[PDB]
């Protein structure tokens, strides 16, 4: 049925972010943190413009070979190469999944009061992937051995594809039933830009927030290193409970008006974030931030969907590729971009500058009320 396709969807971003969350704290025990986020990047729309050719549950499927080869991949390897390799099959892998995935759930919950909390719940897996990332890693980690978390993980994969096997029946190849629109003129779509950079800025803001927070920790309130651990909590369990709420509440309250509050709510919270003088000043604006992540997340993913219907032909295998790169963009130029910021003119300054991008991109999402059919 369609649950079964959800719960699939679901399993498959949960096991790519609790792949990539117990991936960061082995790492360093600069290039290879945004290897995974640029090479999904750059083969998103690649998949994009697969799906319409082959469909989705192929697409979909060799997101569980793909993602099982670099986990297995990770447990046995020691050189800085083969960690390279496996973090860039791992992006491969979640571009197939995360694409062909949400192709797949706005292809089946075609109606957009049920895509909207499909797409909730979706997105709730990838907060639920980061949640339980770090711990699990550790304690499997610690408790057993070094190659244990990721052999956990790739058991914990295999039985998610036999699952995908059982369910999806990727056997043969099926093209879609009429051609999808390209991605140049969806690209050029006002309003599929809007939705894009919303997204877009919301995750960079969040994904140069991560990493920047430690290091102002460190050096302003002489936090102590599980300080540094758990002062990010409120943003993950924020962050689902934002997407599992607003996926069922944004269209009650108008996904247009729930993207411009979340690009708000966001923007005053990283502008409220240099202003904490200890940890518990650092819990009311990460829970604003995680929230309206998921906020503007929950709201601008079943709108690119529903812009894909009204205006283009039905096909949404490109159109959540762009949401994928938008996705990607800011988890590949984040820790980077920010680091340089952060060294140059501070945390401080660095958290203004985003917070100000936020409150004024925010209007724009005034254009998504009505767009034109
Ligand atoms: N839009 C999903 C981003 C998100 C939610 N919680 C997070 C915590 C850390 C992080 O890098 C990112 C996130």
């Amino acid at each position: 049925s369609r649950k079964l396709i959800l719960f699939i969807v679901f399993l498959a971003l949960l096991l790519d972010n609790m792949l990539l969350t117990v991936v960061v704290p082995i790492i360093p025990s600069g290039l290879l943190f945004a290897s995974k986020a640029t090479v999904q990047l750059i083969t998103n729309p690649f998949i994009g413009l697969l799906t319409n050719r082959i469909g989705y549950p192929i697409p979909i499927f060799a997101g569980f070979c793909i993602m099982f080869v670099s986990t297995i991949m990770f447990a046995f390897s020691s050189s800085y190469a083969f960690l390279l390799i496996a973090r860039s099959l791992q992006g491969i892998g979640s571009s197939c999944s995360s694409v062909a995935g949400m192709g797949m759930l706005a292809s089946v919950y075609t109606d957009d009061e049920e895509r909207g909390n499909v797409m909730g719940i979706a997105l709730g897996g990838l907060a639920m992937g980061v949640l339980v990332g770090p711990p699990f890693g550790s304690v499997l980690y610690e408790f057993v051995g070094k190659t244990a978390p990721f052999l956990v993980l790739a058991a914990l994969v295999l039985l998610d594809g036999a699952i995908q096997l059982f369910v999806l029946q990727p056997s043969r190849v099926q093209p879609e039933s009429q051609k999808g629109t390209p991605l140049t003129t969806l690209l050029k779509d006002p309003y599929i830009l809007i939705a894009a950079g919303s997204i877009c800025f919301a995750n960079m803001g969040i994904a140069m927030l991560e990493p920047a927070l430690p290091i102002w920790m460190m050096e302003t309130m002489c936090s102590r290193k599980w300080q540094l651990g758990v002062a990010f909590l409120p943003a993950s369990i924020s962050y689902l409970i934002g997407t599992n709420i607003f996926g069922i509440l944004a269209h009650k309250m108008g996904r247009w008006l729930c993207a411009l509050l979340g690009m708000i709510i966001v923007g005053v919270s990283i502008l409220c974030i240099p202003f904490a003088k200890n940890i518990y000043g650092l819990i009311a604006p990460n829970f604003g931030v995680g929230f309206a992540i998921g906020m503007v997340d929950s709201s601008m993913m079943p709108i690119m969907g529903y812009l894909v219907d009204l205006r283009h032909v039905s096909v949404y295998g490109s159109v959540y590729a762009i949401a994928d790169v938008a996705f990607c963009m800011g988890y590949a130029i984040g820790p980077s971009a920010g680091g340089a910021i952060a060294k140059a003119i501070g945390f401080p300054w660095l958290m203004t500058i985003i917070g100000i991008i936020d409150i004024l991109f925010a209007p724009l999402c005034f254009f998504l009320r009505s767009p034109p059919a």
